[PDB]
C-alpha cells in the first residue's frame, strides 16, 4: 500500500528506519514535508499539492510532526485524514497530546497517578505555591505556549522563590513539581504501538545531574518493567488516544508516576539499545488497521 | 449564584458590561485574571488560588481568553469546568475555534459555504498554488501559529505571486482566499447566543480600502439579515460548539460564506450599534443551563 | 525655531510636557511618530516624509526613541543629524547606551565605581561564576538582547544556583551582580540635562521587596546628593556622550555605585515629586546649542 | 603567538581553515564559544573564564560572531579588546556593520555610489514611497531589528503596493531599491583583507530568479574585477572601520553599486573557487598588526 511520512527531515533515525521498515514490508512510501504540502480546504477533500504536482491517495500516513511546526502540521495530516489516509495517531490527538497541561489534566482526571505537580503564569504568593505543591525539594519545568524551554531542580525554600518569581510575569507558564528523589536521576520510556508495550529503556542521568534526557548526557540500559507500569503506560497511551505514544516514567515510593507522555517520540536510542524492530511493529500496526 | 469572568483585564467594555448585567440580574460576580490563577492539577479537582487565598465553588464561569494566554487560559477554564462550574463556552471548543485552519476545515467538512480558500508554509510552485483558489484577484491571509497579523489584497497575477513568496519560509503559514469584490468592504458579524442570533451588524470599510474591520476605520449599521443567514451562522456555532460565538459573514453572489468565527468576540461596537442586551442574553442562557 | 520630537506616542506626560515647555518658550513644535517616517538614504540628504508630504528642516529634534523601536527609530534620528538638525542626545550615543552590557564596560574602564558584576550567556561552571563575583547574597538581572526581562534576588548559594542554570542555554545573556543589602531598596536617579544635574529622587521599594522601580510599587521622596555623587554622575553622562541622561546610584558602603544609565528617562514622577521645569532644562540646552 | 577564535561553531570551514593556517604558520590556536565565555567586566580587564579555568592572554583574536548572538559575543570581543588582544574586526566596527540601515546611511555619506534605497517601518502613503525610490520595478528587503528574513522582487506598481502594505505595521522595517535589472541576477562578493581585496567571485542566480546567493541555488566562478571596483571596496570596507569584510557589488549601468558589507564573511566558496589562501592573508595581516 501507498503510505506517506509526514516529516520536514527525512534523512534522520527514524524516519529512514519507518521508510526502510515499510519498503521492506512490500509498501510504496514517499516522504512528504508538510510545510511544502498546499490545498484547498474548501470545497471539502481537494486533493493536496506537492512541489507543483497533485499527490496520489496515501492508504495510510505516519505523522512525525516537528514540535514547532504543530499547527500547519495537523492542518495537512488533517487533510490527509479528511481524504481517507489512515493516520497513525490521530491530528487531534497529537494536538490533545502537544499541550503538557491539558494532558496532565486529562490524566489524572483518569486515575493516573501522576506526581503532585501545581501550575502558575504570573502567581502572586510564591510561598502558598510551594506550599501548594508539598514544599522544597521541587522541580520547575517552564514552558512558552506548548514549548518547553527549561527543567531545573530548586531543594531549598529560597532556590523555589527565586527561581519561581524569575519567571513570574516572564510570559510563560510554570509547573511546579514533586522531586522524585528516589528515582536517583533514573527515567524509563516506554513505547507503545496500539494495545502493547513493544519497547523500554531506562535513562540514567550523568552524575552530578538529575536529569534524564540521553542529550543532556545520560546513560541507556534496557529496562525490566513491572506488569504494573506496563497496565498503566497502555492506560495512558489509550487516555490520549494516541496509536504510537513514548510515556515516560518515574519510579517512586507509592508507585509508578507518569511525567510526559510524547506522540511521536524517536526511535534511535531505543531500537539501538533494544534491538526491536519498533518501526516494524508500527508498520505491522498499521496493516491492521490501514483498510 | 456566584460565577466569575476570566479575563486578564475587567475594566474594558465587555467585561464591564458583562458584571453589571450579572449583579443586576441578582448574581454574585468577580473577574480573574487567568495567569494569577494557580492550581494542583494532580489530584484531580483539587481547588484554585487566587493571591494567596482558595478561590470559592462558581456555579458558571465566562471565559473572555486573551488570544495570546490561549494555552495557560483554557487549563485554568478547565480546572474551573472539572471542579463543576458550567463554562459559556467549553475549553476545548475555545481551543479548537482558535486554531483558525482547523476550523475553516471542519466548517468546509459540514457543507458550510465558505469562500475558497487554500492554505500553504512553504511552497514550492507560486504559480500553482494561485492556480489552485481562482487566480487573481485574491486575499492573502497570513498567520503565525494561530495568531494572524495580515490581511492584504493582490489583484494582479504579480501581486499575489511576490505576496506569496515574500511570505514563503518567513514561518508563518498563509491562506490564499477568493476576493469577494462584490462585497464592496461589507461584513456582517452575527453574534449567536446559544440557539439564536441575538444580534447583527454591517460593517463598512473606508474608502480606497477592503478590510471590514471597525479598528482600520470602517461604519457600523444595524444589518436586517435574510432568514438564510441566520440559519448558517447558527449552524455554524454549532459545528464549532461554542455557546457565545462571533460569526462573520461576506454577503457573495452565491450567497452568504462564512469567513471567521470568533469565540468570544467583543461587544462594545455591536450592542452600541443595535442596543441590545447582549450580557443579559448570555446570562440569561446560563441561567437557563447553569444548574 | 522648530523642533521635532521623536516618539511613537505624544500623549504621555513627557512628551507632552516638552511640546508644552517648547511652544510656550516661542518655538514650533512637531511630535513624529518615528515608524511613519520613511525617507531615502541614498543620496545622501534626501528629505524625511511623513504621510504623504516632505517634512519642513527642524534645527533640532528631541528622541524618546522607544526601547523596542531602538534599530529604525535610530537611523530616523540619524537621518535628521545628517540632514542638519541638532540632536538631543545623538543616536550613536543612544544605540551605545542601549547595550546595558558595553555600556558597564564603557563606564568600568573609565574608573567609574560600578558594584561588581560579571556576565554569562550558557556558562558551564555556575559555582565559578558565583565565586567569581564574590559569592550570595547575589543579584541575576537577565537580558534578550537589549532588553532586559527580569531582576530577581538570590540570598543562598542553592538559589544563585539554581537561576542561574535555570536561565542557562535560556538565550538570554544574565548579570550576576553583588547585592548592595545596605540600601535598603533605596535607588537616587539623578536627572542629568548638559553639565548639571538638575534633578534628584530616591525610590524606596515596597516593603518585602529590594526592587526600587516606582511602576513595582515603590515610593518617592526628594533626594539630597553629596557633591561627590553629582561629580560622577555627571562624568557617567559624559563617558556615555549623552546631553540628557537618567543615573540610577545605589549608596554602598564603599560609596555611591552607579548601576543604570538611561537615555531617554521618563520625566512624571521625577517632576511631580520636585517641582523642577525639567523640560525647560532640557530646552534650553537646546537654545544653547542648537545653532 | 596564541590567538582565539570566537565561533559558536567550529568544524565549520571557515573556523577549522583558519584553526589550520595559523598553528601551520607556528601559533597556538584556541577556538572559543562565545556563550561559554563568562567574566567581571568590573573592576576592568578581569580576566575570562572558559568552563571553569581562567584564560590565557591571547596576543590576538578572531572574531567570527553569529549574526544572531551580537550583543553577547560583542561584549565578549570586547572584553578581549580591554585587556590587550588584538581584533582581527573591532568590536564596534563589528556592531556598526550589523546594522545595514546605519551602515547603507554611513556608506552613502561617504560618496560611495549604491543603489538608491528608501528605508520604512510603517508608512502611511504607499505610493508616495514608491515614487520617491522610482517606482517599479522595485527590490524589498525586510529586516527584524537587524536580521533580514526576505528579500523579494515585484515588477508591478500593485505588486510594491501589495508588498508594502503587507509588511506594513508587521514590526519589521524595510528597504525598497532600485532593481538592478541590468546585473541579470550576478553579483561580485569581494574579499577585503586590510587594504587589499584578496580575493573575488561572482555568484549567477538559478533561472528564474533574481536572488544571488549561493545557497538559494547560484553558480560560482570566479571575476575580474576592475580596478574600480576594487577602489570602492577598499573605500567601502575603510568606511566601515573593518580589517577583514566581505563587499557585494552590483554591476549598473552607471557603475559598480555596493550593496551590502558583511563583516564575518564565509570563506568557503570563495576559497573553493579562486584557490587562493585567504585564512592565510588574514593571519598574515594579524602578524603585521598583532603586536
Ligand atoms: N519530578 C521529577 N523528579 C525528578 N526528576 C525529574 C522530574 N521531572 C523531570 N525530571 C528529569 O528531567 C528529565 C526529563 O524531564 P522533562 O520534563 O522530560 O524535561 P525535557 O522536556 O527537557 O525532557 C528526566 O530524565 C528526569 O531526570
Ligand atoms: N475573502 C475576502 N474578500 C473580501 N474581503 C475580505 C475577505 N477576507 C477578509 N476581508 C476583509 O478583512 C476584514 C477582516 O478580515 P479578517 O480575516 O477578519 O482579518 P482580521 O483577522 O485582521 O480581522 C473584513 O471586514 C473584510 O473586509
Ligand atoms: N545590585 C543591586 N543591589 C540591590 N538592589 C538592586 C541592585 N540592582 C538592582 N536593584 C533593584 O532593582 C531596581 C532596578 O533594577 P534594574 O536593573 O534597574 O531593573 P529594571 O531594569 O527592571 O528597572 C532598583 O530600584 C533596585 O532596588
Ligand atoms: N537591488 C538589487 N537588484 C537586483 N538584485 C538584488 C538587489 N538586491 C539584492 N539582490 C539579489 O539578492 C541577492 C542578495 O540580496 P541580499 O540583500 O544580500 O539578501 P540576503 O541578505 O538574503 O543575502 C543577490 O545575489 C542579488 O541577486
Ligand atoms: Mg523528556
Ligand atoms: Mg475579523
Ligand atoms: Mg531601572
Ligand atoms: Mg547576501
Amino acid at each position: 500500500m501507498k503510505i506517506a511520512i509526514l516529516s520536514r527531515d527525512g534523512t534522520l533515525y527514524s524516519c529512514k528506519r519507518l521508510r526502510e521498515a515499510a519498503i521492506q514490508r512490500g509498501h510504496l512510501v514517499e516522504i512528504l514535508d508538510p510545510l511544502s504540502c498546499y490545498m484547498n480546504i474548501n470545497p471539502a477533500a481537494s486533493s493536496i499539492h506537492y512541489k507543483g504536482r497533485k499527490l496520489p491517495h496515501f492508504d495510510a500516513v505516519i505523522p512525525r510532526i516537528g514540535t514547532a511546526i504543530t499547527f500547519y502540521g495537523t492542518a495537512a495530516l488533517r487533510q490527509f485524514e479528511m481524504l481517507g489516509s489512515y493516520p497513525l495517531n490521530e491530528s487531534v490527538a497529537i494536538a490533545r497530546a502537544r499541550d503538557k497541561l491539558r494532558s496532565m489534566q486529562l490524566l489524572a482526571r483518569q486515575g493516573i497517578d501522576l506526581p503532585v505537580t501545581g501550575i502558575a503564569h504570573s502567581p502572586d504568593d510564591t510561598s502558598d505555591l510551594i506550599d501548594m505543591v508539598g514544599g522544597a525539594p521541587l522541580v520547575v519545568k517552564l514552558v512558552e505556549g506548548t514549548q518547553g524551554i527549561g527543567v531545573v531542580l530548586a531543594e531549598t525554600r529560597q532556590a523555589a522563590e527565586s527561581v519561581i518569581d524569575a519567571f513570574r510575569g516572564l510570559n510563560a507558564h510554570i509547573l511546579v513539581q514533586e522531586y522524585i528523589k528516589e528515582a536517583q536521576g533514573c527515567d524509563i520510556r516506554c513505547l507503545v504501538v496500539g494495545d502493547e508495550v513493544v519497547a523500554a529503556i531506562e535513562r540514567r542521568a550523568k552524575e552530578g545531574d538529575f536529569r534524564s534526557n540521553l542529550h543532556r548526557g545520560g546513560a541507556a540500559s534496557v529496562a525490566s518493567i513491572t506488569p504494573q507500569e506496563r497496565e498503566i503506560a497502555i492506560k495512558a497511551a489509550r487516555t490520549m488516544a494516541l496509536d504510537v505514544a513514548g510515556v515516560d516514567i518515574l519510579r517512586a515510593n507509592r508507585g509508578p508516576l507518569v511525567m510526559e507522555v510524547n506522540a511521536s517520540p524517536g526511535l534511535e536510542g531505543i531500537e539501538k539499545t533494544t534491538g526491536i524492530d519498533i518501526a516494524g511493529k508500527m508498520i505491522r500496526w498499521i496493516e491492521r488497521h490501514a483498510t
